[PDB]
């Protein structure tokens, strides 16, 4: 429907999902249609990909993997939708959450669905719907003027590849790097095949994208 | 009680709970949640005893969880009825078989009115079966056919083969090396480096498995 709110979201299909979109459809001015994370890179360039203006994130079958597919698709098609964690975990680290751009809202592994439709109806008024304390990190944290956490992938990459990911993670060239590292153009050509894991880029633009949403000062 | 004692092993989180929810309040059923990585905590407890339906969640199953799933089915409720959800629409039908229970299947793209129609059937003792499917099972049982020997077991070597097959004949650990002429704690070396394959967390996991997977 044209009238209603464009949401898309992340999981897997059966039995359970169908259910959630129908009570979602049922009580909220919106249409939700689902699709996998695995399957996300086969929506990037679809058009109609373009009219998300929410994703709602099941946490619950989300893994690393799927990642930078994510950030490609989210940057390319739809950057400016808002996003909305579901069956988060009590005890996650508020830090790995300021991953998610355009966080609107969070829902936990253990809230009902009185709550959903609470919250969910909070978020469609443009409000958010995040915890006293999850809303405390973000103000202490970007506030106190930082952005990006760097990630865990990237620590654990050698220094060559760390440095030539850096750089590309300010848009710099193949050639502009190979400059600034003095060395071969081809060279960091050959270190970036093997960045592209486990940040798992399918592509440079892919690793360009990770790079600018999980690699910070 | 008053209502039919259903376990779902599933996930918990929302679609799960809204599941449940859904579940309890069309049909006379008191449903509970277990995830099946849990499943082993559950095996003996006095409370696993009373389920006598599961609702069993394929598309969060993997083989690494079955041959916990079958010690907890035979140790705890064995009598109880077996009832999958989010079955792949083109599963072969032989591996169904190893659900010695199954009464229902429903599919990954099955809706809720379905679910409510299938499971009234079920609960009135019906089965909820596809037309094939009744087929295969009279054409195999019928044919005199059992067991449907599972992959795990065409994968490892005829050594620890012949030793589990025995073991699935409820065999004791001396009466094997004895069948095979081998030393009794050369048998025992092996049956170590199956229970790693098959997953068993000891021997009686172990021989529940071959028992339900290493026909004929
Ligand atoms: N009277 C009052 N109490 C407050 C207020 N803020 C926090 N609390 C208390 O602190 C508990 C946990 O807050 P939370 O971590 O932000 O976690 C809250 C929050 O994440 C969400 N939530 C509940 N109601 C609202 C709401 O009206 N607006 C927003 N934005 N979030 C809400 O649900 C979670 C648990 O809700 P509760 O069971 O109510 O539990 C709340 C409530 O007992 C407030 O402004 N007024
Ligand atoms: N009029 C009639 N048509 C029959 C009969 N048996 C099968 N069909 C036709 O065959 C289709 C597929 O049969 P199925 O694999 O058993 O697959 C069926 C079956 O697994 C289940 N189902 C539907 N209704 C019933 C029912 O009344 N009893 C049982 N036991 N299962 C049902 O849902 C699946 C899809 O149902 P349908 O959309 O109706 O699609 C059915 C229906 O078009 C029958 O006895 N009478």
């Amino acid at each position: 429907d044209e009238n209603k709110l464009n949401v898309r979201m992340l999981s897997d299909v059966c039995m359970q999902s169908r259910l959630l979109k129908e009570a979602l459809e049922s009580k909220l001015p919106l249409a939700l249609e689902i699709t996998p994370f695995s399957e996300l890179w086969l929506e990037e360039n679809k058009p109609e990909s373009r009219s998300i203006q929410m994703l709602v994130i099941d946490y619950s079958r989300i893994s690393d993997d799927v990642l930078t597919d994510y950030s490609s698709f989210k940057h390319i098609s739809c950057p400016d939708a808002k996003e909305v964690i579901i069956n988060c975990p009590q005890d996650i680290e508020h830090k790995l959450l300021f991953k998610w751009n355009n966080l609107a809202g969070v829902f936990y592994i253990d809230d009902d669905m009185d709550t959903l439709i609470k919250g969910m109806s909070k978020i469609l008024q443009d409000e958010m719907w995040l915890t006293r304390k999850l809303a405390q990190e973000y103000i202490l944290h970007y506030r106190a003027g930082n952005s990006v956490v760097t990630s865990q992938m990237y620590a654990k990459l050698t220094k060559r590849e760390q440095q030539i990911i850096k750089l590309l993670g300010s848009g710099a060239s193949n050639i502009e790097i190979a400059d600034k590292l003095f060395v071969s153009e081809n060279t960091v050509k050959t270190h970036l095949h093997n960045v592209f894991k486990k940040i798992n880029a399918k592509n440079r633009l892919q690793a360009l994208i990770w790079a600018k949403n999980n690699i910070g000062i």
